[PDB]
DNA sequence: CCCACGGCCCATCACC
DNA sequence: GGTGATGGGC
DNA sequence: GTGGG
């Protein structure tokens, strides 16, 4: 459906969603803000009123009246206000840079702490997640274009084998479902020396010889099996430099690796919804393995899978193409 | 009336 | 020093 | 906030 359909209504929804998470930290109302505005979003008609909206599963009495008041006056008089409050306004800006969640949001704002320049101001309250957040807050909110992802891919998948030509490396994500453009790159890594019956190393070669050509230039997070930090292109000297972009690279069992990529290649819809079928016939899907249900739900031992296919198999469903992963 | 709400690795805190 | 809890991200 | 035991 067009996004103008109602718009409106889901533009609203999103925004109180961020207020629970962010201000509220009412983690539980912010998911069922997002599911009432999803469920909408996916409505084929302009709603005309709150009861015709609550009809549709994850919109309930709050919201429904939340929409009436909405199409009568164009607005929320809960969120006009919220927005011209200093306070919560400012937290929940906050939570924008990546590593300041809800809490250090609220200690920020709690001690006159309130924008970027006053993050900048005092960077020695900050981690160091959270400083490079700040640093690249700009660059961070920008998508990724698939023809950058491309060549990120190319870099990648090239000084991966030349640390050992034995490594699988695949990129997973929005990418590998084929999406015109990113918000980061996922990678999933193997090797036939790790599996579930066992360097640390595995994943630090890796991440270092990405360094040593420049392509990393930041680390967030890095342990034994996931790295998360920040990537750049080289620029074309004449031409003006590429945007830092977040990558997340991840070790995984060779055994647990087609499972990895059929949850990582995601759209978080698709995984939720073959979730749901794969219970349907008595089987639990999680990243790293499907198991059968048992006679109480005894969720027994893994199952052999070396393709994405075998996982399809089990649940009866053909299939799907990473490109009508979508839903 | 009341509980659940797909899950987990890593950095850092709270505390012994 | 350590273990367990919490915050954060995805 | 919504749904369901
Ligand atoms: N908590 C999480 C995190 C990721 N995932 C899965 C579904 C996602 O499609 C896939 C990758 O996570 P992701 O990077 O946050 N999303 P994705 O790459 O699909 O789209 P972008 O917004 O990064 O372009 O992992 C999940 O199912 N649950
Ligand atoms: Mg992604
Ligand atoms: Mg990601
Ligand atoms: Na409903
Ligand atoms: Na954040």
């Amino acid at each position: 459906p067009q996004e103008t359909l109602n718009g409106g209504i889901t533009d609203m929804l999103t925004e109180l969603a961020n207020f629970e998470k962010n201000v509220s930290q009412a983690i539980h109302k912010y998911n069922a803000y997002r599911k009432a505005a999803s469920v909408i979003a996916k409505y084929p008609h302009k709603i005309k009123s709150g009861a015709e909206a609550k009809k549709l599963p994850g919109v309930g009495t709050k919201i429904a009246e939340k929409i009436d008041e909405f199409l009568a006056t164009g607005k929320l008089r809960k969120l006009e206000k919220i927005r011209q409050d200093d306070t919560s306004s400012s937290i929940n800006f906050l939570t924008r840079v990546s590593g300041i969640g809800p809490s250090a949001a609220r200690k920020f704002v709690d001690e006159g702490i309130k924008t970027l320049e006053d993050l900048r101001k005092n960077e020695d309250k900050l981690n160091h997640h959270q400083r490079i957040g700040l640093k690249y807050f700009g660059d961070f909110e920008k998508r990724i274009p698939r023809e950058e992802m491309l060549q990120m891919q190319d870099i990648v998948l090239n000084e991966v084998k030349k640390v050992d030509s034995e490594y699988i490396a695949t990129v997973c994500g929005s990418f590998r479902r084929g999406a015109e453009s990113s918000g980061d790159m996922d990678v999933l890594l193997t090797h036939p020396s790790f599996t579930s019956e066992s360097q640390p190393k595995l994943l630090h070669q890796v991440v270092e010889q990405l360094q040593k050509v420049h392509f990393i230039t930041d680390t967030l997070s890095k342990g034994e099996t996931k790295f998360m930090g920040v990537c750049q292109l080289p620029s074309k000297n004449d031409e003006k430099e590429y945007p830092h972009r977040r990558i997340d690279i991840r070790l995984i069992p060779k055994d647990q690796y087609y499972c990895g990529v059929l949850y990582f290649t995601g759209s978080d819809i698709f995984n939720k919804n073959m979730r749901a079928h794969a219970l349907e016939k008595g089987f639990t899907i999680n990243e790293y393995t499907i198991r059968p249900l048992g006679v109480t739900g005894v969720a027994g031992e893994p199952l052999p899978v070396d393709s994405e296919k075998d996982i399809f198999d089990y649940i009866q469903w053909k299939y799907r193409e990473p490109k009508d992963r979508s839903e």
